[PDB]
C-alpha cells in the first residue's frame, strides 16, 4: 500500500463536518494546510490516546482539484451530478474542501477544527458544519440502527480504496456527503411495522425482512446493487444524526466512501429515480436532502508531500 | 427532608441548557409538563444506566411563577437585574422556563430535550438553546481548569440548597446563566503569565496564585467573598463551553447555583461594577454577556404534586 | 443500629436465584451457615473489587423461620398466599431458604453459590435453581425497559426496609419471588402497538403511556396502588430473564421486595383477580407463573448471631 | 484470501454450545438458516458494538454434509472416533450441527442462539446446550489458568485454517468438542502441589514446571506433541466452565480447533490411551467425557454462497 | 458538623507514604502547609475527576504536636511504643508527619507529593518514602489477599473516628505505620497448606479456615480482639506492597486507623509477645519491621482553621 | 522471522532492569534467554487483554562475545562516549537490558521477579527505573512526549534490521540513557522560554513554525533528513520517573532504531553541536547519568538457544 488516510476508522461517537469553499488567491495557504494536516491531527490527538481516536479525513472537490493541483486527476472525480427525480432531488451545492472529523468526544474534534480553521481564515469560506453525535445503541434519528451491513475488515479495505485501476492514486477514496432534514411528525405517525417497510429491516432487533416480506421501495432493497459480476457492491456509510430542538431541525447527515463513485451514484439513482418495481426509496418521504458534495480523500502521502 | 433536583450531580461532560418563554395560553400545557418531567428524566435515563448519569433540572423565572401558581413566592426570586458599570454591561434577557439537561453523553441530553420540547410545542418559544462539552481535562475554552473551587458534599448542601429561612420552598435553589462569547484572538495575544494574573491561577498546574502577587482585579479574588461570621459564601458552578468554529464563536455558558441569588448577585456586582480596589473583573475584557436570567429550581416534590 | 443485608444492590447484569427446602435434621447446619454466610461472600467478591459487585440476600420462609428459631417472628411473616383467579392462578410452592445472588459476572455468582451449597450438602434439598442475565439495555425477555419507576435512594429505603412498627427486625425486608415462563410466539404475534398496551410504556423509548389512553388492564395500570392517604405504595424489584433455547424456556424470574408483603399482595391480587373495570393483568395471557414463595430476609447482624 | 469464519475470536467471557442433530426433511429449512447466519450474527450484534465481542462460528459433521451438499467433502471430515483406553474412554455422541456462539456477556450468546434455533424449529433436535462462563483470571473449573499456551496472531493462522493442502476447502477449520464432567470432590483433597504434578504449571503463578521435573503423565507433557519436521504441532482452545450448584455438575466444556484433525486425534491418543511412559493423562481421573463430536466449520464465503 | 480527612478511601491501585520530620524552626512554615494541603490536594486532583479519586490524609505525630500547637491534645496521642518481644521486635522510627497520598494513578500521588514537599523543603527532612502498588486481584507479596475483612459502611465509621469521647477531636482518627520486608525465599520454600496454617485463611479461594483448624498462632487468630462487651475490635488497614527486585526488598507498608490506638496496639501486643497459647505471631516469622510510628489524623475543618 | 515486541501499543508503567553478567554466569544467561518469551506470556495471560504485558531483551557488544559466537550484528558496539565542550554523554556498564511494559506496574514487577528470580547468582544489577506516565503523556519537563514517533509501516521500517544485515533481521538497536533533571532551574523560565528550548507549545503541542523554531531547540536538532531527502527517525519510549524526598526527577529516555547511527546522529548534534547550534538546550535542564547501547534480537533467535 501507500498509506491511506483514516477512513476505515474504529466506531466514533462524535463527529464534526466541515465544508468550505476555498476564495481566489487562498490556493497557496491551503496548499500549507493540507501538508500540515497530519501533524495537526497528532498534535491535538496524541495526548489523548488511547481513548481519543481522533481522526482527520479530507477531501477535495473536483473544481478545487485542477485549482490546487499540478498534473494528473483522480479518473473518478467529478462535481455531484444533481438528480431530479419525478417527486425527490438530490441537490449540488458548493463544496472544495470536507474535513470529516471524528473521535470518542466531541472536543477532539472542536479542538482540530478549531487548529485547521485557524490556519485557513482569510482563504476560505464555510459552508456547512454539522457536530453529530451518535445514540446510544447506534440508532439514527428514525430510531433505526444504522451501520449494520457495513463492510468490514478486508471486504471494506476492498470496497473503499483505490487500488491498481488509478494507480497514481492507490490508497484513496471518493467521499459524498448529504445532510438530510427529517420530518419527524410523519414518520412517528407511522406504525412500527409500517416503519419496518420502509427501511427494510425490524426496528427493535435490526434482523432484515425476509425477501418474501421485503417491499421492492423500501432502502435496504433499493441501495442492495450487484455488480455485472454477480457479487455484491458495497460502501461504507458513517451517518450521524444532528440537530437542533427549538429549531426542531431532526438530521442524518450521510457519508459514504468507495473506491470508485459510480458505486455510490448507483444507489443514489436508485433511490431518487426509482426502478421498474420501485418510483423510489420510500425513506425520502420522510428525508429531505439540503446539500450534496463530492471528494476525493487522496492517500496520506499524497498530502504530506505538498 | 423535601426532595431536591440533581442541581448537586455528578461531574458529566455533555450538556443541553434550554429556555423558553410561555406564550400566551401556554399556561396549563406547562403545568402537565412539570408534573412529568421527572418521570420522562426516568424514561430516557434509565435504559443507559449506570454510566449516562442523565438528569435535568428544572427552573421557573420571577414572571413565569406569578401566571403559574397561586400562593406563596420563593423568597429571592426576582428578575435578574440588569448591570451597566462604567465600561462592562450584564444584559437581562427574556426567560420564563430553564432546562438544565446534563449527562455523560449528548445524544442522551438531546433525547429528552426531544421528549419536553415535544409535549411543549405550540405552548412556548425557544430563547437559547446550547449545546455544551467538556474539554477533556476539566478545562474551558481560554484553556484554564474550571470547577476546582466548587463545593462539595455537605458545604456543597448548605450552598446551594434553600432550607429553614423559607421553609415552604426548603430544597429548592436559584439558577443564574449568563452565556458568553470570547474573544480568542486577544486571549491568545496574552503570555501565559498575564492570563494567569487574569485568573489568579497558574495555567498547567491550576494551583492558586498566592494573596502576594494575585491581583486585586483577577477573576478569583473579585468572586472571593466572606459573609458576615468570615467564613467563605460559595456558590456551585457547572460552566460548559460551547461554540461554533465556522461562525468564530467561542464561548462559555456560566450557571451558578446558591441557596439565595444574593450572593450570585454580589459576585456579578463585584465584576461588572467594581470596587474600590478593582476597576471591574479583568476577564470581561475576553469575555460579553449576551444573555441573562435568574431561575428558581423547586425541590422534586413541588413539581410532583401539582 | 440496625446493618440491612444488600437488598439496595447497584445494577448488576448476572444472577443466581437458589431456593432449598431444609431436610429433617438439618436445622444445625443451616443455621451455623447463616452465620457465616456474610463472610463468604467477602471471600469470593472482596478480590473482583470494584466491578465485580457481589452480593447475596438471603431469606427465611415462614414454616423455616419457627423451625430454626424461637421468640419473635416478623410480623409479616407467612407463606406465600395462592391466588385462584378466574382465568390464572399465582402457584405457592415449597421454599425455606433463598439466596439471591447478584453481580456483574455469573462466575461470581456461580463462585458463590458453589461455596454455600458446599457448607449445606445433606442438608438441604434443591427446589429450584436459576441463572438469570439481564440483556444490555436493561430490556427483559418481552423486549421492553425493566426496573424504569423502581424507587431510589431514600424513598426506596423506606420502602423496602422494615422499621419501627416492627423494631426487633427493622433493616429486614419481606422478598416474593415467582419464576414465570413466557409464550414468546403468542407475545411476538402482537404488534408493537397492541404490546404498547398490554405493559403500559411505549417500547422503544420507555415512556409511559398518558392517562387518557393507558388501558386499565395494562400491567403498569394495574400495579399502580395508592395507599389510604393517597401516596403511592412501592416496591423494589430485580427481575432477571431466564431460559433455555433447546428446551424452548423463555422466562422471567420475579422477585420483589418490600417493607410489608401487604404491598406486594395487593399488587398480585389485583393482576390475577381483577377490578372493577379490569379483569386481570394482560401481561398473565403471556406469562404462566409456576412458582411462588415469600420470604424474610433480616438485617445482615441477625445472622452474624 | 477467503474469509474464515470468526475462529480466531478476542478472549469472550461468555459461551453457547449448540448442538442439533437434522431431522427427516430437516435439509432445505437448515441450508436457508445456514446462508444467513451471518447476517444474524450482524443483526443480534452490531447495535452492542464495541464492547459486545459476539461471534458465532457454525460447524457441520460428517453425516450432515453428505445430506446437505454435493460435490467435494473436506479431506479431513470424518466422524468422531471412539478410543477405549484400558481406563478411561472417549465417547462419540451424535452431532450434525455445531454453533459456538461467544460473547462478553450471555444475553447476547442467547439472543442469538434464540434467532438461530427460532428459524430450525421443527427441522433440527436438540442434543447439547451449555452456558458456558469463564472465571474472572482466566482459570477453569479446577482452579488453573486455561488458555495460556494458545497459539497467537500468524502461528495461530498457520494452525488453525486450512490452506492450499485442500484449496476448495481453505480458511475452514475442524472443532473437536467433548463435554467433560469433573470430580471435584476428589480434585479438592488433592494437595496444590499434587494438583501441579497433575497439570503440569504452577497454580497461583502459571508457570511451567520444568522438564526435569514435570511428570510423564501431566496433561501438560501429553498434549505436548512435535511433528515428523521438529516443530510443535498446535492447536486452538477456547474451554469453558459450566454447571449446576444444585444439581452437583461441575464442568469443562472443551472445544479446539485445527487445519487438521489429526493433530487433535494425536492428542486424544495420547490423554485416553497413553505413551510407553504414561498409562494415561492423570486429568482424566478427575474428568468424564459425556459427550464427543467432530465438526468442519467452513470458510464464511462458503455459507454464504447457498 | 466536623468533616473527617479521606481516612475511608474507596480502593486505589496506587499510594505514596511520605513521613518527615520538622527542623528547628520549620513550625511556621508547616503550619501554612497544613492549612492549605487540601487546597492542593483539589488543585492536583480536581482535572482527573472523577477517575483520579485523589485524597491526601495528613497526621500528625506525639512529639509534633506539642512543637506546632497550643491547647488541648488528643486524648489517645502518644510516641509510638516499642516492642521487644522475645524473638520479635516492633521498632519506633522518627517521623512528625505523615502523608498518606492515596489515587487510581501513581502520577497524581507523585504531583500531590511534588507540591506538598516543594513548599516544606527547609522545614523538613524526609524520613521515610515508598511508592506502592495493588498486586493482581487486591494480594499483598506473600501471595494472599489483603484486605478482606476490613469494615465497611457505618461500621467503618465506627470503628475509625474519634467521636463524643474526646469531642474537640471529633473526625478525627489515628494511624500506625510500619514498614515491612519479607524474607521471600523462606516463605517460597513452604507448601501452600502451610502458608495458610501462617495467615489462616486459605490462600486461592480467600476462605477463613474453621476454627476447627485454624492455629492460633496464625495471623488472623492473633489479629482477632474481642472487646469486655463481646464485640469485634476493628481496625480499617490499606496496606500496600513496594519493592526492588535487584536489591531483593520485597515489601507490606502497613497502615491501620482507628477510632483509639488501644486496639491497634492490642493487635501488635498479641503478635510481637504472644498469648497463653501463641509465642508469636508467624506472620513475623518471614516479616521484619523496620519503621514504626503513630500519628494522628485530624478532622480536615481543624486544618483548615490555622 | 518474529521480532520482539519493539512495537509495543501505549503503556502507562515501565521496569528498565540493567545487569552485567558476571564471571561464569554465561550459561545461566543462555537458558534464560531461551525462556523469556515463556516467562512473559505466563504472567501476562491471565490479565489479557488490559494487561499488555511485553518484555524487550537487549545484549551488549560485550556481552554478545561473551555468549555467542560467530556472525555478530553489523552495528554493535558499546556506547559511545560524548565529550562535548559543556555537556558530556557518559557510557556506564550493562550487558542485559529487561525492558518491560504493561498497562500496570504489578505485571511489571511480577515479570522482572520471575526472569531476576532465574538469574540470581549469575548477574549483578546496574540500573532499576520503575517508570510511570504522567497526565496526558507528559515528561517530568510539563511537556507531551511521543507526539512525533512514527506509527505503523514506517514504524516498522524506522526500527527493525532487514536485508541490510539478514542474518539479525528482525532485530533492533536500543539506546538508553537516565536523565535527571534540574527542575528548579527549568521552573524559573517563562512557558515562552520553555517552548523556545522544545520547539513545540507547551499546552497545545503544536510545532512551532520555521520562522520561530530556534535551531537550538530539541525537536530542531533531533530532526535529521538523509542523503535522500527522508527523514531519519527512531521510536522512543521515555518514561518519567523519580523520587520526591530526595529531590530527584527524570526522564528514562529509550529510543529504537535499525542501525544505532541514527540515534547517534541525533546524539552527536545534541552533546556537540552544529554549525548553527552549540547543543541542545534541553542539555541545560537535564543530565545523563547512564549510557548504553543494546542489540534486541528478533524473538526466533532467543527461541533456539
Ligand atoms: C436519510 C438518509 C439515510 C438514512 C437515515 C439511512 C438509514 C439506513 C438504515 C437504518 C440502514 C439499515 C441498517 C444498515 O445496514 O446500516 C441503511 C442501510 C443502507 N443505506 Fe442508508 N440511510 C440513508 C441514506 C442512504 C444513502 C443516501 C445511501 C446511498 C447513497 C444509503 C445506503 C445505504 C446502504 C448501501 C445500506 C445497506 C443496504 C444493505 O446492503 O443491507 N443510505 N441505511
Ligand atoms: C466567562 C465567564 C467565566 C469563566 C471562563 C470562568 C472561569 C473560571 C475559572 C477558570 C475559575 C478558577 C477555577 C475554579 O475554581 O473554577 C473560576 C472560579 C470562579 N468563578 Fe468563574 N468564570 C466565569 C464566570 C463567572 C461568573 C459570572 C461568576 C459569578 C457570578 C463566577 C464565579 C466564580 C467563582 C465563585 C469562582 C471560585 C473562586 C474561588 O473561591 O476561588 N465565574 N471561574
Ligand atoms: C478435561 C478438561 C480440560 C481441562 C480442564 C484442560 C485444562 C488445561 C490447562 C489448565 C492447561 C494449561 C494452560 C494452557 O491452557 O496452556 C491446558 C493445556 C492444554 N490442553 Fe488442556 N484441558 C482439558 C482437555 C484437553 C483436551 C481434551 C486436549 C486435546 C484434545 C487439551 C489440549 C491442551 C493443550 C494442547 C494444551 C497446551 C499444552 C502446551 O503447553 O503446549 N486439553 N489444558
Ligand atoms: C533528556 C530527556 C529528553 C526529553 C525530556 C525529551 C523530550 C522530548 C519532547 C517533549 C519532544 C517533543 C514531542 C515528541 O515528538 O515526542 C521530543 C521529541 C524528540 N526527541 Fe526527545 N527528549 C529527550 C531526549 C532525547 C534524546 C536523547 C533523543 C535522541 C537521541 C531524542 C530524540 C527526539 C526525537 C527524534 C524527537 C522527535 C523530533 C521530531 O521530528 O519532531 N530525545 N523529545
Ligand atoms: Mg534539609
Ligand atoms: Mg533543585
Ligand atoms: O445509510
Ligand atoms: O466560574
Ligand atoms: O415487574
Ligand atoms: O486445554
Ligand atoms: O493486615
Ligand atoms: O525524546
Amino acid at each position: 500500500e501507500p498509506e491511506p488516510q483514516m477512513v476505515l476508522s474504529p466506531l466514533t461517537s462524535a463527529a464534526i463536518f466541515l465544508v468550505v469553499t476555498i476564495d481566489s488567491g487562498g490556493e497557496d495557504t491551503v496548499r500549507d494546510l493540507l501538508s500540515d494536516v497530519a501533524s495537526l491531527e497528532r498534535a491535538v490527538g496524541f495526548r489523548a490516546q488511547p481513548d481519543g481516536r481522533l481522526s482527520c479525513v479530507t477531501g477535495i472537490g473536483s473544481e478545487a482539484w485542477d485549482r490546487l493541483f499540478s498534473g494528473a486527476r483522480p479518473a473518478g472525480l467529478h462535481p455531484f451530478r444533481e438528480l431530479d427525480g419525478p417527486v425527490h432531488r438530490a441537490v449540488a451545492t458548493p463544496g472544495d474542501l470536507l474535513f470529516h472529523i471524528r473521535a470518542s468526544r466531541l472536543d477532539l474534534c472542536f479542538a482540530l477544527a478549531t487548529e485547521i480553521m485557524g490556519r485557513l481564515r482569510g482563504a476560505v469560506t464555510p459552508q456547512d458544519e454539522v457536530h453529530g453525535f451518535k445514540y446510544f445503541d447506534e440508532r439514527d434519528m428514525l430510531g433505526f440502527v444504522d451501520g449494520t451491513e457495513n463492510p468490514t475488515g478486508a471486504a471494506a479495505r476492498r470496497a473503499v480504496l483505490v487500488g491498481a485501476e488509478d494507480p497514481a492514486f492507490a490508497g484513496g477514496s471518493y467521499a459524498v456527503v448529504q445532510k438530510y432534514l427529517h420530518d419527524i411528525d410523519a414518520w412517528e405517525g407511522l406504525s412500527v411495522e409500517a416503519q419496518e417497510r420502509v427501511i427494510g429491516r425490524r426496528k427493535m432487533t435490526d434482523v432484515e425482512l425476509s425477501d418474501d416480506v421485503k417491499p421492492a421501495d423500501s432502502h435496504v432493497a433499493l441501495t442492495s446493487v450487484t455488480g455485472p459480476d454477480g457479487s455484491d457492491l458495497e460502501i461504507l456509510r458513517d451517518n450521524m444524526p444532528f440537530g437542533s430542538v427549538g429549531r426542531e431541525e431532526f438530521g442524518t447527515y450521510f457519508i459514504g466512501y468507495a473506491r470508485t463513485p459510480e458505486v455510490t451514484e448507483t444507489m443514489l439513482e436508485r433511490m431518487f429515480l426509482g426502478t421498474a418495481s420501485a418510483p423510489h426509496d420510500r425513506i425520502l418521504d420522510f428525508s429531505t436532502a439540503v446539500t450534496g458534495s463530492l471528494f476525493f480523500t487522496p492517500a496520506a502521502d499524497f498530502l504530506e508531500d505538498l
